[PDB]
């Protein structure tokens, strides 16, 4: 159109910083403080635990000063597993489900000084699993591999129960003799049944603890009272992993195992604060973010064409919540698809394939209609999906194996292996959303209904009842105060006070978000 | 002489940082939408075989994502298949099918036209840019290692996903992008395979190099991409080269039917909270140039799987190639310029010696020796293996089996995929100090390079050397609509007294 | 109580940060150069056997790199190997096969010598340092997780490069180092294989833990590099235990022929750009040393693979070590003193528990048990799994199966390799608040270490328990020509008032 010439631009001259020679004027010395392995409490639980891990386990101990800001649990247990086919040699099949210690709980309470937080380990790692650093989720237990597909073989390269001379990359394996320790009971000839001793020490994740920040989490101060309160399911459904080609006594449909000599201790750091932090601050803030599930809503599925056969057409199902009130407008939000019921107990959990999204929020209706699988995976990534599209999409994923003209019609559906299926992660700001009221953190009431379609593993002629859940995560801060009393609350500001904040596009702390 | 004094501190941790309401503040969030995402069609029916010009001409308000993708979806039916193979683990994509698939591409915005390489761009850049930008520009982002794949070795990209643990290795089916595998009856000699990619589209201005968070284009009243389709087989299909053929057939044979491409970008309304827009916007938009070539027939008299210093060592010489400017950096290859499979990985020589002549100073790097030339490019950001750079015997104890017969040992040899060696002026030490990156100097630059090849024993091939320039290169957005690109040039003297950075708004391009 | 009111921001993606005229910079470059890239050969010719002394005697005008590195190449004769074997994936080299091969190295720069300890030293290093440092530092950069190698397992360093998906996995052939395996005959239990490595000297001042940056060395009118060379098969060859041998031999016989040695170096001319150099140039230049060390007669009468809590549990404590000044960081391990095999990984005992005693403070450390120790090393680097550090039967299935008498079930068990436990003075939480790394302060520390041991039941071996100290410890450079070091040490009371650091162009040392 008119005259334009492109701007002056400075110039500079990018060079190592080896040449950024040391010297007295720009060097300095450190020693050093840091949080110490002394004292470290090793807690008992108020009572004798429960011998094959099932029922409330009480930790009861106050803790003086300054107390470690993501306490383990040290969990021991033997598992006999029954009904394994006689000369079976089990090698790469029997290992741990993902993160085993907080699959195991479905509710804990923690009280510090009077105020309790409740929370539920189970549902925070399910979600958390699929989106958090796997550098950190390493930290978290020694079992963080999450499963990419719906069965799992000791043929197959990808096989988390590889033992660890197996496995180039620990953090890959959930197996034996890689990165938690065991013991295999000598096996008699002709024998149907294998004992193992565990031991897994894995951080809980239940507020207010700094399960997101491991290698190095704020401490909590003056625990006078400290109690630990949790439901115990430490069972083989929530713990033990067996390969889907283990083979099986004559007769019998699943194996048999039970938990026994269970024992669990509550391990933390415990310290005096240094000389040279001086005076610790009156308030301290600490990041402990809610998860809540806001809506759900189930049907039953059923298939009519093969979920292997040709992809456009297996039966698209649909589900739409009810409309969910909300009283303001959390951070994020997860959308899955679950399988109700495991048809294995020791196998891959099973969610669905989403292929489309569509969100209503008050009077905003079909936001996303226009996305397919790809970009749902795409939406989810940009908010920390962490898996392969072929686990995400629940699409066949051994497709030769069933093309073969060899496996029988009857055989194909058996041998067919598909990705384990899909989370859905979007924030506020992912919905284009024309009242620009709409911001995380606004205290402003608003109204959302969530339609998933979505494809499902079962059989043509068979079905299944699947749990579409929608849950929020919201920025939510715990307080200490000099006297010892907590409190937590939501970060919530009015629309306009958000609208008139100054942008952050890259000692201070910015929480929330 | 005595130590100077130096002053202490005490490291703590982090967690020391108490946080209160001195220290923290609390974000809410603005973010790009995923809402009114545009699937594109273009405006003629595709090719069913992939193969002609694809226009998508498309106006867009207000913001156009920077980095916008083109979605693929189209049937491989693959022939010649020795009856009842199992195919397993041997069947995937060729690294980066899409961008290996447009040999130029034409993108107008606002009137102003970028024409680029997209095939060429890409050969080059998946081998020093960083592998995790990789895996976001496309699903098959692992690049070979060596010159044949085989599904009875764990180093292969075609295994699927079941067999992969991390699936950044894998150019698989069931792994990184969409499939499905028609039934086959027994018997049969051949399979046909739906494939679906979503790939980003490599091409000026397209900001391939930030696709988790490429700054947007605004006000886009003409857009038009216009792409050379050439999405044939030995461009995207990829088949392990241990899979049998049927008796009197050299080659499998590969239909692609079905083909359909979208291009696929973000779009949306500019967030209140961002004011105003800038009215000059610049973006990053490297050029990168065939600046010389040249190529012979190279003959192997010697084993190449002999001895390595036996191989013969075949010499090629660029002409005198003139610049009118001093390019950021430098890439050099040895390329076969016939491919003896059209499904088996991309062939390079492996570059044993490397010599440059910058205007009278001769003989640069005559010095170096093969793991100097890789340490040297991988300053630069090469990013693949030894084994794979040198070019050298990567399997020799099979060939040292005296159970494989001498005839036996060369089709059973398996080779490094070869070398590309990244250079920057700043590397070549020259005693000329005005030859800088971004000078507007004048210079002429030849390139020898010494080499191996992978042919047997009496026998030959054609190789080219290849020298590439990438160039510092801006595109400007006006607010007025218009756009210009442009090289970033600067007297020899203007950027010698330019002050250094040896090291959060203050953004620093080129280099 | 009521919280306190924050502040509130919207955090952006950085895409909204326009690029415009005032936040865009643009970049020429100045580099370290690959022109007058030395290749320096050694004073007398090379031991041909590798086992001599070696000395690099060089005066090197202006800059000089900081990390300068080894090419070694050789031919190893390996024999007893029985016949007809394959040897697929079970040769290859030990980790970091150059450094393993020097027990002592000085280095002399203008007139000051710098003794240290590279065998010694790596060792270590190869347990917290940062893993891609590592593989810049050498091509065989794997560090084994288990005293077995074996190729039917996965888990396996000698899997070629076909073999491996990620090069940093192998010390196998084929893959990150040059190699040439010579023809084999039918019948023959022996193979030659050529070998070539290019390692980064690990040695003071050498700037070993900053192999992509370092800090170069300058006007070097002396520059002596003295070696200890002890470049023989147990130090350089690995073999895996699954290699059958030869009816009537117990190992396998290698022979080291055809050794030469180079030390490379990039030397340059400092650019004009940068100006004047400083008048004293600090290098980070860490001391480490042995502070003490006891061993035993260790025996088992449990068996090795039985119960874990019913292995024999053997305790060392070392004399009393008096130290005149508090270092940085300790190191415990302890080690099987004398290998059964020649080219297996080296043997550690497993630590189970740790007490540590300094100044009248006693005890400490006696609550953790095995896990929490792994914790604690890995606080502090520590880089390999809990099944390596632990020392446990990492192959249980094996040992119970009934299949396998108990007469076998030894032979075929495989532990851990062992521990190493890295440890700070601030993780002990001493009540002496002037115990502080880099003080001055005297101080006597006694190191106790209960652990379990490899060896059958009715068999014992002799293990030694070492502690090494690391010390934070700077070489100065006077542009005079001098050059000195020294430890870091300052009063108590210096420490005590001295600024935290809870979190460009400012460096900090030492910690």
């Amino acid at each position: 159109m008119g005259m334009n010439t492109p701007p002056e631009l400075d110039t500079v001259l990018q060079a190592p910083y080896a040449y950024n020679w040391p010297t007295s004027k720009n060097v300095k010395i450190a020693s050093r403080i840091g949080i110490p392995y002394s004292t470290f409490q090793t807690i008992q639980p108020v009572s004798d635990a429960p011998n094959n891990g099932i029922g409330q386990i009480t930790f009861n101990q106050p803790l003086g000063n300054l107390t470690g800001g993501a306490p383990r649990l040290r969990v021991s247990f033997t598992a006999e597993i029954k009904n394994i086919l006689a000369d079976s040699s089990l090698k790469d099949q029997i290992g741990l489900k993902s993160f085993p210690v907080n699959r195991s709980i479905p509710v804990a309470v923690i009280n510090m000084n009077g105020k309790t937080f409740t929370s539920y380990p189970a549902q925070l790692i399910k979600l958390h699993q699929y989106n958090a650093d796997p550098l950190e989720l390493a930290l978290l237990s020694p079992c963080s591999d999450v499963d990419e597909y719906n069965k799992i073989k000791a043929v197959s390269m990808n096989n988390p129960y590889r033992q660890g001379t197996e496995s180039t990359d620990s953090r890959m394996s959930r197996g034996l003799g890689c990165n938690y320790a065991y013991y295999i009971h000598p096996r008699a000839a002709g024998s149907t049944s294998v004992k193992i001793d565990f031991v897994v020490d894995e951080a809980l994740v239940a507020n207010p603890t700094q399960y997101k920040n491991i290698k190095d989490p704020v401490p909590f101060r003056n625990l006078n009272t400290f109690k630990v309160i949790l439901d115990g399911q430490f069972k083989p459904e929530n713990m033990i992993g067996i390969a889907d080609d283990v083979k099986l006594v004559a007769g019998k449909a699943d194996f048999e195992v039970d938990i026994t000599g269970f024992k669990i201790n509550m391990l933390v750091q415990n310290w005096v604060a240094p000389l040279e932090i001086g005076d610790i601050p009156k308030t301290i803030i600490y990041n402990t973010p809610l998860i809540s599930l806001e809506g759900n809503i189930s049907s039953m599925c059923l298939n009519t064409k093969d979920p292997y056969g040709i992809p456009g057409e297996r039966n698209k199902h649909i589900l739409t919540t009810h409309s969910m009130a909300m009283n303001n407008v959390p951070s994020m939000f997860a959308v899955m698809v679950s399988q109700e019921t495991p048809t294995k107990k020791f196998a891959p959990d099973q969610l669905a394939g989403i292929i489309g999204l569509e969100i209503k929020v008050d009077s905003d209706v079909g936001i996303f209609r226009e996305l397919e699988q790809q970009q749902l995976y795409e939406l989810s990534s940009s908010n920390g999906y962490n898996k392969r599209f072929s686990c995400f999409s629940g699409a066949l994923a051994n497709g030769l194996t069933v093309a073969d003209p060899a496996v029988a019609a009857g055989n194909k559906f058996k041998e067919a292996i598909f990705g384990a299926g899909s989370v859905i992660f979007f924030r506020p700001s992912d919905l284009g959303l024309k009242d620009y009221n709409v911001m995380a953190n606004a205290n402003k009431s608003i109204n959302m209904q969530v339609q998933a379609t979505f494809v499902t593993p079962e059989a043509a002629g068979t079905g299944a009842h699947y749990k579409l859940e929608v849950f929020s995560i919201r920025d939510n801060l715990t307080y200490s105060f000099e006297d010892g009393t907590f409190m937590d609350d939501l970060t919530l500001y009015t629309p306009d006070q958000l609208l008139r904040s100054p942008l952050k596009l890259t000692l201070m702390r910015v929480m929330g978000g």
